[PDB]
C-alpha cells in the first residue's frame, strides 16, 4: 500500500513521543487513507538499525531520521537517501533556509529538518550558586577551577554519559574546536587530516579534567538519556552541577524531572574560550535534525516530511521537545529563557560546525568516541586518540 508509510524517529521521551503521534494522525485526517506506521527507537539503537535496514531499500523505513553530516553522505552515496531539492515547499525552502544548509548535498536538498540544537554547557544555577560561583566560567581554566568548588561543595561537577561514547567525546570536539585554528579543523576534516598539534593538545586538556576527578563517580556506566541515573537525569534531579550536550537538553530533562516538568533552575552558557587556542572565538558546534525519504517511498511520504515543515506543527514540535525549531517563525514561541539565549547566540555567530563524529563519519566518528572513552577510562593516551582516528580514516 501506498499511502501506508514507516516512520522512523528518536524521540523515547514521553511529550516528543507522543507529539509524532498527534501529527501522524493529525496527517492522516488531513490526508485520508495515508496511514503513518510509526517505530520509536532509543538514539543509541538508530545509528545501527537505519544502516542495517537501509542495505535493502525495499524493506526499510520510508521516513527516518538522519545520521547527519559525512554520515548522510555515506547513505545519499550508497544510494538510501532521496534527493527532495524538487519536492520540498515552498514553506520549508522560506522559513528554513539557513538550516537547510546542513541538508544540502553537493547543492542538492535531502531531508526536511525540524530542530536546530547547538552544543554547550547546561547548567544548574542553584548547585552553581550553592558553590560560590555567581558567574558562568568564560575560559577554560575558570571551568577547571569552578568544578574544584563545586567538587569542594560536596556535589559532583560534571555529569558525564561515558558509557554513550559520545557524550565524553563532546569535550574533546570543543576542546579542537578551541585550539585548532579554523582552517586546520576545516581541512582536518575534509580531508581526514589530523597530524597538527592541535588533536593531541586537546586530548591533553581533556586529560587534566579528568585527573581533577570532577565526574559523576559511574560515568563510565553511565548513558546519556536513559533513566534517571543517566547524566541528564543526573543534571535534571540536581546530582550533579552541568553537562555538555546539544540543545535537545530542556526537553530531555523536562522527561527524568521526578514531576516530569521542565527544570526550574535551568541555565546555558557557551563552551568556553581556550587560552592559546587558535580556535575562532564564538565558534559554534551543535546539531541539525532533519528527516530523509526512502528511494523506494511515495508521494504520501513526501507530503508527510513537508508537512513536519509546517510553521503550526514546527512550533508543536518546539513545545513537545522543549528545543529551538527549524523553522524561523516558528521560533517566536520558544519561551525556555535558556533556549532564547542559545537562539540570541545562534543568530550572531559566525559558524556553526556539525558534531565533529557526524561530520567525520560512521568510520572516523566510532573510532574518536571509543577512543577518548579509552583515554578516560585510563586506557588510552592523548596520542591513541589521534591514532584511533587515522586508524579508521584509512576506510574512508
Ligand atoms: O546517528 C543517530 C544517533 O546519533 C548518535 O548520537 C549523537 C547525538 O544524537 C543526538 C542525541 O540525543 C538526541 O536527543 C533526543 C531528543 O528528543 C528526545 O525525544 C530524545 O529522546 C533524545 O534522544 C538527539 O536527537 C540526537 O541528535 O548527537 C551528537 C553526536 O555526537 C552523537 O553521535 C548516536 O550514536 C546514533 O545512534
Amino acid at each position: 500500500d501506498d499511502k501506508t508509510i514507516t516512520f522512523w524517529h528518536n524521540a523515547s521521551a514521553g511529550e516528543g513521543r507522543q507529539y509524532w503521534e498527534n501529527l501522524a494522525k493529525s496527517f492522516e485526517e488531513a490526508n485520508p487513507g495515508t496511514k503513518v506506521e510509526i517505530q520509536a527507537i532509543q538514539n543509541e539503537d538508530f545509528a545501527g538499525k537505519l544502516q542495517t535496514a537501509m542495505q535493502d531499500p525495499a524493506s526499510g523505513p520510508d521516513v527516518f531520521m538522519s545520521l547527519g553530516g559525512a554520515k548522510t553522505k555515506e547513505m545519499i552515496d550508497a544510494g538510501q537517501v532521496m534527493d527532495l531539492t524538487d519536492k520540498i515547499s515552498d514553506t520549508v525552502k522560506t522559513d528554513m533556509k539557513t538550516t537547510l544548509s546542513a541538508a544540502t548535498f553537493d547543492g542538492k536538498v535531502y531531508g526536511v529538518p525540524v530542530s536546530v540544537e547547538p552544543g554547550g554547557m547546561w547548567y544548574s544555577k542553584d548547585l552553581f550558586k550553592k558553590a560560590g560561583v555567581s558567574d558562568v566560567p568564560a575560559t577554560y581554566e575558570e571551568l577547571l577551577a569552578d568544578a574544584k568548588k563545586l567538587k569542594d561543595s560536596g556535589t559532583d561537577a560534571i555529569a558525564l554519559g561515558a558509557k554513550d561514547a559520545w557524550p565524553a567525546a563532546h569535550w574533546y570536539y570543543w576542546l579542537v574546536l578551541r585550539e585548532c585554528s579554523p582552517e586546520v579543523y576545516d581541512k582536518s576534516v575534509q580531508d581526514h587530516d589530523f597530524s597538527n598539534a592541535c588533536w593531541v593538545n586537546a586530548g591533553k586538556k581533556l586529560q587534566e579534567l579528568k585527573d581533577l576527578k570532577v565526574f559523576n563517580d559511574g560515568f563510565l556506566t553511565t548513558t546519556a538519556q536513559q533513566g534517571a541515573n543517566s547524566s541528564a537525569g543526573l543534571l535534571a534531579n540536581h546530582k550533579a552541577a552541568m553537562e555538555l550536550m546539544g540543545a535537545w537538553e530542556p526537553g530531555v530533562l523536562k522527561d527524568l524531572t521526578p514531576d516530569q516538568k521542565p527544570m526550574a533552575d535551568l541555565g546555558f552558557f557557551a563552551f568556553p574560550e581556550v587560552a592559546g587556542g587558535e580556535g575562532e572565538p564564538g565558534a559554534l558546534m551543535g546539531g541539525v535534525t532533519y528527516f530523509c525519504v526512502n528511494p523506494k517511498a511515495s508521494q504520501t511520504s513526501i507530503d508527510f516530511v513537508n508537512y513536519m515543515g509546517e510553521k503550526k506543527n514546527q512550533e508543536d514540535y518546539a513545545k513537545a521537545f522543549s528545543t529551538i525549531p527549524a523553522s524561523e517563525p516558528a521560533r517566536a514561541v520558544v519561551t525556555d529563557e535558556s533556549l532564547k539565549q542559545v537562539i540570541e547566540y545562534l543568530d550572531k555567530a559566525p559558524s556553526m560546525q556539525l558534531w565533529m563524529d557526524t561530520a567525520l563519519g560512521t568510520n572516523i566518528g566510532n573510532a574518536l568516541n571509543a577512543a577518548v572513552v579509552n583515554m578516560l577510562s585510563g586506557q588510552g593516551s592523548p596520542e591513541d586518540i589521534v591514532k584511533a582516528m587515522q586508524d579508521a580514516a584509512q576506510k574512508g
